[PDB]
């Protein structure tokens, strides 16, 4: 399926070459820009684990997700991930612990040492 996919056939797309975060795109989005540091980010995912178990999705939410890309306010592969990502892309992501939750996990649905799978849609993103 769709995570053994990109574990197997996705791009590395750490600066440490690490293979923390590996992208394939599914959905070619609008022009060339990617969104800068700072900017206010508009996307819709879902999240599944590596058992399998959707664990979180926006759209089951009717409503977008929303953060300001490079602060923190979210998972490592996500800051690294949406950054390279076009208007209207869509694009899957799998991300490796040390990229998101690490030994922690996030209770109550994402373990310890957990790889994550995301699809994820880049609606829109502006400056503030
Ligand atoms: C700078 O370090 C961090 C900053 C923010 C962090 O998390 C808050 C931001 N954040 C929210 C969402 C969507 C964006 C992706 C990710 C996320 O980061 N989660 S997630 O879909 O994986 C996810 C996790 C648990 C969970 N439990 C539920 O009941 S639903 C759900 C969904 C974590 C950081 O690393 C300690």
């Amino acid at each position: 399926g769709a995570p053994a996919t990109v574990t197997e056939q996705g791009e590395d797309i750490t600066s440490k070459k690490d293979r923390g975060v590996l992208k394939i795109v599914k959905r070619v989005g609008n022009g060339e820009e990617t969104p800068m540091i700072g900017d206010k980010v508009y996307v819709h995912y879902k999240g599944k684990l590596s058992n399998g178990k959707k664990f979180d999705s926006s759209h089951d939410r009717n409503e977008p997700f929303v953060f300001s890309l490079g602060k923190g306010q979210v998972i490592k592969a996500w800051d690294i991930g949406v950054a390279t990502m076009k208007k209207g892309e869509i694009c899957h992501l799998l991300c490796k612990p040390e990229y998101a939750y690490g030994s922690a996990g996030s209770l109550p649905k994402i373990p310890s040492n957990a790889t994550l799978f995301f699809e994820i849609e880049l609606l829109d993103f502006k400056g503030e």
